[PDB]
């Protein structure tokens, strides 16, 4: 099944989801010279206040930490968006090494990692009805330099050990996504799609201009976790971001000059 190998990789991908060659697919390059101001862009709203997290759990491609979606406690509105979307996890992608690792990327540069906050449409009821729709999702897309320590993702980055296989998952109560977001909230926007099978095209876009620094070492221990279960051979969680695709009919809107 698929993954980020020679045999198994986004390459291969298309075979099993034909949507991978489909009309709005994620991540793109994001040229800054190419993506227009909007001023009818809202600012982004982020009322993160209420987060009930519960779980961390390493799926085998990624580690997502789980919320409670089950009432409007995390949620994003404003900027592109119309209506409520409700955070039910978050992730991340990212490189064997600090110079790759990002999905976006912006003028061809490439960060070493990429946050996803994924949230639904709550006008949908749930997030498996959201996913049958082209406005679904929306998801918040942060990028990851590596320089000073981020210290709202160390709470994370200590759990990593608890849970280093596929299947393996851990209780992750009370950790505040707040302390996961850059100063600013300038974004660029545009209709994409999951970056992971079954790359489905439901997702507004919101990518943040500014990235956040985390430390070497935080790095470091993401890539210390593994693809594989336990008690299979070690296969190092790394390299799990799909490259840019083509933008096609596209464009990619700025909030800000
Ligand atoms: C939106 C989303 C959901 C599940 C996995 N991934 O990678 C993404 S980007
Ligand atoms: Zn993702």
């Amino acid at each position: 099944h698929w993954g980020y190998g020679k045999h198994n990789g986004p390459e291969h991908w298309h075979k099993d989801f034909p949507i991978a060659k489909g009309e709005r697919q994620s991540p793109v390059d994001i040229d800054t010279h190419t993506a227009k101001y909007d001023p009818s862009l809202k600012p982004l709203s982020v009322s993160y206040d209420q987060a009930t997290s519960l779980r961390i759990l390493n799926n085998g491609h990624a580690f997502n930490v789980e919320f409670d979606d089950s009432q409007d406690k995390a949620v994003l509105k404003g900027g592109p968006l119309d209506g409520t979307y409700r955070l039910i996890q978050f992730h991340f992608h990212w490189g064997s090494l600090d110079g790759q690792g990002s999905e976006h990327t912006v003028d061809k540069k490439k960060y070493a990692a990429e946050l996803h906050l994924v949230h639904w449409n709550t006008k949908y009821g749930d997030f498996g009805k959201a996913v049958q729709q082209p406005d679904g999702l929306a998801v918040l897309g942060i990028f990851l330099k590596v320089g000073s320590a981020k210290p709202g993702l160390q709470k994370v980055v200590d759990v990593l050990d608890s849970i280093k296989t596929k299947g393996k998952s851990a209780d992750f109560t009370n950790f505040d996504p707040r302390g996961l977001l850059p100063e600013s909230l300038d974004y660029w926007t545009y209709p994409g799609s999951l970056t992971t099978p079954p790359l489905l095209e439901c997702v507004t876009w919101i990518v943040l201009k500014e990235p956040i620094s985390v430390s070497s070492e935080q790095v470091l221990k993401f890539r210390k976790l593994n693809f594989n279960g336990e008690g299979e051979p070690e296969e190092l969680m790394v390299d799990n971001w799909r490259p840019a695709q083509p933008l096609k009919n596209r464009q990619i809107k700025a909030s800000f000059k």
